[PDB]
């Protein structure tokens, strides 16, 4: 009962390679699995991984005891200046288990209690923003829930203030980040990396880790010494021990988990807050609804911890932006032992899986005949939803740490976004899918006209 598996086409002694030297790969291969189905195979000079789209499929490559996280080559790349922090380690280093037990507390729905107020000043900054536009004038969205989001983990995270608001061109350090995410990308599609024509990126790539590093660095050392208390992310670390080998993180692993929260939530929190919005101009009666929630529950000048909680159409608008284009689109996995997925395909272990999410999320045997249309209701009773059917944030052990994070800001800035503001898609946006890292709608602008509600 062995099944041979789809395969797409080949470019000879490059096998499938060339199908990922493209602008959107990850389009590419969802119009793949269209064509092929649940699973297919992929190949490229020296490795082969095999593509799962099904839930019927994926809920096995989500069982632990058989498969775990594998670092992707773009992983790999990101490892060059995130190091061994938590989302470019494999699970088998110390230093994975060490940081994921002190880290975990911090991260947790009730730890989000204490950062709402930080998440509240930046989300008023952007509040201001937009209050302050001239009639003539329009939104740039994803770049303000860009440096929302980055402001915001900045602030929560350690203290810092990036102050992107105040800014046309971003913080030296951010400069430095998104030009190391850029280049570690970039690696993927470099047929030869040690042609002259690279030597400019190699000396700017070892420019930005240094950036990075200082100043990462300085805030450590600067916190160590003065010695405040505080409960951020960065106290945590430098005050909390593994429970497991009761040791604490060193401070170079400090540095790399500060720079992993920055690459790691950025792009997808700002991401999803930008399809979020991209849904709700494109369906009107869903933003009406979600406005009457936002107008109903959120009372008071400034948003509480409690009334986010109350935000439950706003939560579910989120989850319908993360079904359709989960901003983290795919993840990657190998066999622990050998084994045979799905009664039918034989694995060998160390072979790799992808799971494909936003192939997963359109799987019409969970979501019916409709999984193309915007309809946040369908999350109103989740319990209906089958194990492995809705994966945004991973799995398992290795799951996103940032989850609540991530959604209590979402929650909070589209809730408040919905209250103050009135929305306009302007020039009829027309969808476009930029891929790096991540996945965000490139171009869209909307006009906003202020409710006239204060602050
Ligand atoms: C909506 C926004 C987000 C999405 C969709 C998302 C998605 C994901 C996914 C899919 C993974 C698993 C990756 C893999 O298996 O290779 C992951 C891991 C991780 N994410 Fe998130 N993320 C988001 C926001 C955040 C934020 C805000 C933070 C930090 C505050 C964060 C920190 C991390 C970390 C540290 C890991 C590695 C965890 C571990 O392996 O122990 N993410 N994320
Ligand atoms: C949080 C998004 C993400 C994406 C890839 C690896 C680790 C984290």
């Amino acid at each position: 009962t062995i099944k041979e598996m789809p395969q797409p086409k080949t470019f000879g002694e490059l096998k499938n390679l060339p199908l990922l030297n493209t602008d959107k790969p990850v389009q590419a291969l969802m119009k793949i699995a269209d064509e092929l189905g649940e699973i297919f195979k992929f190949e490229a000079p020296g490795r082969v991984t095999r593509y799962l789209s099904s839930q019927r499929l994926i809920k096995e490559a989500c069982d632990e005891s058989r498969f775990d996280k594998n670092l992707s080559q773009a992983l790999k790349f990101v490892r060059d200046f995130a190091g061994d922090g938590l989302a470019t380690s494999w699970t088998h280093e110390k230093n994975w288990k060490k940081a994921h037990n002190i880290l975990l507390p911090s991260f947790s729905q009730q730890a989000m209690k204490g950062y709402h107020a930080m998440m509240v000043d930046i989300a008023v900054q952007l509040v201001q923003k937009w209050e302050r536009l001239n009639a003539d004038e329009h939104i740039e969205v994803p770049e303000d829930m860009t440096r929302l989001t980055l402001d915001t983990i900045g602030l929560c995270g350690f203290n810092y203030r990036f102050n992107s608001f105040y800014r046309d061109q971003p913080h030296p350090f951010i400069t430095s980040m998104v030009r190391a995410l850029d280049e570690a990308m970039n690696k993927l599609q470099r047929a030869n990396p040690d042609d002259p024509a690279y030597d400019e990126n190699k000396r700017q790539f070892q420019e930005d880790i240094k950036v990075m590093n200082d100043l990462v660095d300085k805030i450590i050392a600067d916190r160590k010494a003065s010695g405040e208390q505080s409960d951020d992310l960065l106290a945590h670390m430098l005050n909390g021990k593994d429970p497991e080998t009761g040791e604490p993180l060193d401070d170079e692993n400090i540095r790399y988990q500060i720079i992993t929260f920055l690459i790691a939530g950025h792009e997808t929190t700002s991401g999803l807050l930008s399809f979020a919005l991209y849904f709700l101009v494109k369906n009107p009666h869903v933003l009406q609804k979600a406005a009457e929630e936002a107008a109903r529950v959120l009372v008071d000048p400034v948003p509480s911890y409690k009334q986010v909680k109350q935000l439950k159409y706003v939560g579910m608008v989120l989850n319908e932006a993360l079904r359709l284009w989960p901003t983290a689109p795919a993840f990657s996995l190998y066999a622990k032992e050998d084994t045979v997925l799905g009664g039918e395909y034989p694995l060998e272990k160390g072979d790799e899986l992808m799971v494909l999410i936003p192939q997963l999320h359109r799987d019409k045997t969970i979501w019916g005949d409709d999984v193309e249309e915007f309809r946040p209701e369908r999350f109103e009773n989740p319990s209906a939803i089958p194990q492995h059917a809705f994966k945004p944030f991973g799995n398992g052990q290795r799951a996103c740490i940032g989850q609540q994070f991530a959604l209590h800001e979402a929650t909070l800035v589209l809730g408040m976004m919905l209250k103050h503001f009135d929305f306009e898609d302007h020039t009829n946006y027309e969808l476009d899918i930029k891929e790096t890292l991540t996945l965000k709608p490139e171009g869209f602008v909307v006009k906003a006209k202020s409710k006239k509600i204060p602050l």
